[PDB]
């Protein structure tokens, strides 16, 4: 199925991790950020599952922004996040 | 009616079950100290979702654990069970949702 | 007005009544289920009113799924639910 | 502006008033021990809804009991009163909403 | 950007101020009502800012109705509300 | 990706900051007893918003105070700082959101 966006932020600003719900509140004992947004819970769950299986990342949760839009969020080392999001995108596109 | 998506994850990663509301929080068992397969049917329609969910639990030894609401009219029915049961369940649920008018 | 779906489940699975908000939690002292989904609160209310007037069913409530979508839910004996949902559909289609 | 729906139910069933948020829960009266008619104007627009609601209560002896939000920008204004008052109120509310720009 | 609606109610009914969240609950010690609805938070904020700068009105808040729709609400004397909403509409249309 | 809107208000009225969740409630300062400029990037996409927000705070001396969710998939990233910083920040955020795929 169609994906809205697949993106990697290798070194997020500390202000982004503090202000936004991305699983790495500064001070809670700088991971790369990977995100996959899908207009589809089923596609987002498959992408999330493929992400955590493809590389050493953690699924921290998901963002619901209404209208059917959900974003799976993973953190980890930059290379791992890149590998995960690539795998997650391919998995979501296979859903159908 | 039209189904948004139908999908089975045979062996969901433990992180998925820990982080998402899919009815099988790791550690929530009497023998916790191999996860169930995961079936999902997504419809832009509560009525089609309910019908899909009813068909799924009548078709196979799966547990309907709840549904997910993402807004915009979109809802997902979530079932858990053994791999083969979940595949049979979601096939029947897809067919039942196709019949809703 | 246009209706999204009109449907009857004559004998719902006990798991559906336990997991979903359909007014018959198992154990709270197997009714048929009738549902009418409308992209319109006004049309849903008219359908609900016509349903409970047309046959012996109870309106248990309604589901809001966003984007303007609402579903009226009624329970009762199978024949009554069929009669109600038929009446509710005709009533909602007359709204305009 | 465009109105989604305008509608009067002269004598809503008591089950409707008991189960839906339409401002007249059965039994909530000083002489409870015949229900008001029900007018509703639905707009994909809060501004048109407010204007409709204001026109309705200025046009007739009806009570605006609240509004219903179903997402997607959709809102419904709900008035209660005698049948004839509600019919006059909703006609004026429809006309007023048609004038909003 | 496109505005959904710009409207002024010179003398709202007391029932409208009591039943709806428009910043003038009757009894909390009859202001005109001005509203600007935008399918866009950014456009609504610019309109709101232009409104309170253009005339003697108060921004009382905003209504979120889903689907991206937000409505800024201002109160004041009729002439002030008219001047404000005219200014707010022009400001929102300039956003782009 | 497509950006819904990008906009700077150099000197937001105090009533705006008092009534809307824009991160600068009047009086919430150690020397309260001139307001920061306001930058906003709106996307129908959480991912584009996050990228926009990250670019904004890396590009200039602005504070990301939060984001606004209006449903339908729409979200707005909100930054506060001096006028010139906010203009530079939002320009970079717009460019970064344009690169998201």
């Amino acid at each position: 199925m169609e994906v809205v966006a697949v993106h990697v932020i290798p070194r997020p600003h500390v202000n982004v991790d503090a202000a936004l719900p991305l699983g790495r509140t500064p001070g809670m004992d700088a991971d790369a950020l990977g995100m996959i947004e899908v207009r589809g819970f089923v596609g987002m769950v498959e992408a999330a599952d493929a992400m955590v299986k493809a590389a050493k990342v953690e699924l921290i949760g998901y963002e619901k922004t209404g209208g059917g839009y959900v974003t799976a969020v993973v953190r980890g080392d930059v290379a791992a996040v890149k590998a995960a999001t690539e795998a997650g995108q391919r998995a979501a596109e296979r859903v159908g």
